[PDB]
DNA sequence: CCAGAACAGAGTGTTCTG
DNA sequence: TCAGAACACTCTGTTCTG
């Protein structure tokens, strides 16, 4: 019942496009879409993503949102 | 071109006894009289390079010493 | 309840000085 | 020579508003 982001694994704030995140996941996404999202992952591709570490790679953490289904449309 | 022994960047000139660019040079001060302990969310093996160098300040940081950077010389 | 704006704070990198 | 201050800009995340 206390609900988990499906992103970085902090407490969810509600469905926001269309999935259970955090408010942090839900302003980084928009940010991401919205904008120019080319980002370099200094690893592999595999960083861990959650509440300490998201800010380290926008580029893993922008396709966690897309594997966990954000999107726009919302409604 | 003589480059920056962490980033790889041009380096500017010779900091904290290595030979490294400026955001190399700043960076370094501000790790090591602020706190901290960064916390790679990879294998604290990142790339370090003009781009990247904005990801991992662990990995950042440890190639700052193992490059023997420091405060005194 | 949720999207988006606003607000405020952290982090990077430059330019300038002596 | 290079260290440091200060400035300017980008990024993140929380509170506010509709
Ligand atoms: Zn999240
Ligand atoms: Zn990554
Ligand atoms: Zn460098
Ligand atoms: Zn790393």
């Amino acid at each position: 019942p206390p609900k988990l982001c499906l992103v970085c694994g902090d407490e969810a704030s509600g469905c926001h496009y269309g999935v259970l995140t955090c408010g942090s996941c839900k302003v980084f996404f928009k940010r991401a879409v919205e904008g120019q999202h080319n980002y370099l992952c200094a690893g592999r591709n595999d960083c861990i993503i959650d509440k300490i570490r998201r800010k380290n790679c926008p580029a893993c953490r922008y396709r966690k949102c897309l594997q966990a289904g954000m999107n726009l449309e919302a409604r």
